[PDB]
């Protein structure tokens, strides 16, 4: 069938390259076969992450399972220069050529707004938006009043993803949509409490669903550079802690939320 | 003689908001006047802080120091979609306007790159860059080999240009930039290897490294009502106080100096 995934917030800093690096990297362990995609076209996250892995696991020598890493041109941060219509080009290119070869499409996007992030909503099955436990992430998703605190309308990204619906009403057939609070930490529990009820009441208006949290967690950024993830260290030498064993805990735990239950462990 | 500040990073979630409504406030309580003028022309984050100061000083008829908000359009959301040019030129009305009436002008950029974006590197004296205690960060100013650094990278190029371009009105008195660590957490070994690199860049690319702020929800909590601490006496209190706060407002103040604005403190 070919799922496509599509990583979404148009706020900064949510997580959304962060998500989709250990999405990929717990499919690939699934046994799936995944295509990766990076739309952020000069910062290239995602895209950095596995040139990192492909440059490390070669001079190691070792061997793991590697996304399909796609790319509009033959240099990105050159494209973003060009015009819409040649970024959309690209996508074409990399989308269609994906479509044949794997099971799964991960997109990670960009922080704003742009004609192939407008594309990829439209063309998606689940969209996974993490976001910061913080009223400024909140303000992207919907507009809360400064005096009665009530919720009061969607917002900017919320209509991103609502036309990335009704433009898949046209080729008639339900878009799965999970808000997940991301880099958690320890008390927070005024605010916490605070947000979570305008997170649910915006849920019923907005149609999502909350997934589980990641908490804030230097495994999941401290092995950036090598291009590897806490599914990479695993004992099948190695060193197991408390700390590694809560984290792919989480990461099962989001897996399942987003019925890829088939493919974690 | 009206002193210009610019918030920047190209790398989303990095804290450039967080940071420069923390300034202005900072800075109103020191006598200043400040402008504020926001150019993530969607997201809108320090625009919208301020609307909500508006909003709830207003509701609760008390009284504190507001900046000088200042908009390119009656639309900005709006103006995000017109071409390059018409938003420079809002900038310019904005901008030379705030010129006149203001002692110091807070630019706020997004996570992305525009033209209103590299006008502002251009013309400001000094350059904050709030970063993530991160490798996924560290990406955006300098390319680390999976042993170590190689070459300056994407955002610190737009910085190195925004000084070649005050190096054709001859600022005897240069360009300070400072990059600081934003949102650090508890427990070493990254923030370490991370260190190292962070000084290396320093000596290749010239900033200097400020003193970080800690991952705390009295820095986003307030957020709804426009308010930050500085904002926090006995008459005003939407939120009951934390042994935190003191070691906030003691961090802002760390800040502050090693920007040489300890005259405001
Ligand atoms: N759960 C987590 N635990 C620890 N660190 C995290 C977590 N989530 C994100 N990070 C870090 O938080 C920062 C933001 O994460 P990213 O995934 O890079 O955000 P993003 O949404 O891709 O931002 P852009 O720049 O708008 S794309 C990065 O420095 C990551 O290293
Ligand atoms: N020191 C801090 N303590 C607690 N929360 C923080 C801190 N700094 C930033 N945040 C939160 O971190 C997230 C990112 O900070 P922002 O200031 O919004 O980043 P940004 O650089 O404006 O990112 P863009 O503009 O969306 S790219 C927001 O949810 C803030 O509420
Ligand atoms: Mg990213
Ligand atoms: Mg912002």
């Amino acid at each position: 069938e070919t799922r496509v995934i599509v990583v979404g917030n148009e706020k900064g800093g949510a997580g959304k390259s962060t998500i989709a690096v250990h999405l990929v990297t717990a499919l690939l362990y699934g046994g799936a076969k995944v295509a990766v995609i990076d739309l952020a076209l000069r910062q290239r996250t995602s895209a950095r992450f596995f040139e990192n892995r492909r440059a490390w696991l070669d001079n190691k020598k070792i061997e793991l399972p590697e996304p399909l890493a796609l790319n509009l041109s033959d240099n990105d941060v050159a494209l973003a220069e060009r015009p819409e219509e040649e970024q959309v080009a690209g996508f074409e290119a990399a989308f269609a050529r994906a479509m044949a070869e794997c099971d799964f499409i991960l997109i990670d996007t960009p922080g704003g707004d742009s004609a192939i992030t407008r594309m990829a909503h439209g063309r998606a099955d689940l969209v996974v938006t993490p976001m910061n436990d913080s009223f400024v992430d909140f303000d992207m998703l919907g507009t809360v009043d400064p005096v009665t605190l009530e919720l009061t309308k969607p917002s900017l990204y919320s209509l991103t993803v609502w036309e990335g619906r009704k433009q898949r009403a046209l080729s008639g057939q339900a878009m799965d949509w999970v808000v997940l609070r991301n880099r958690l930490a320890t008390t927070e529990a005024r605010n916490r409490k605070r947000l979570e009820d305008r997170l649910n009441a915006l849920a019923k208006r907005v149609g999502f669903r909350i997934g589980p949290g990641l908490r804030d967690r230097v495994i999941y950024r401290e092995l950036f550079p090598f291009g590897l993830t806490i599914a990479d260290l695993s004992p099948q030498p190695v060193p197991v802690s408390l700390q590694h064993l809560a984290a792919r805990q989480e990461l099962r735990a989001l897996m399942h939320s987003l019925g890829l239950s088939a493919y974690s462990g």
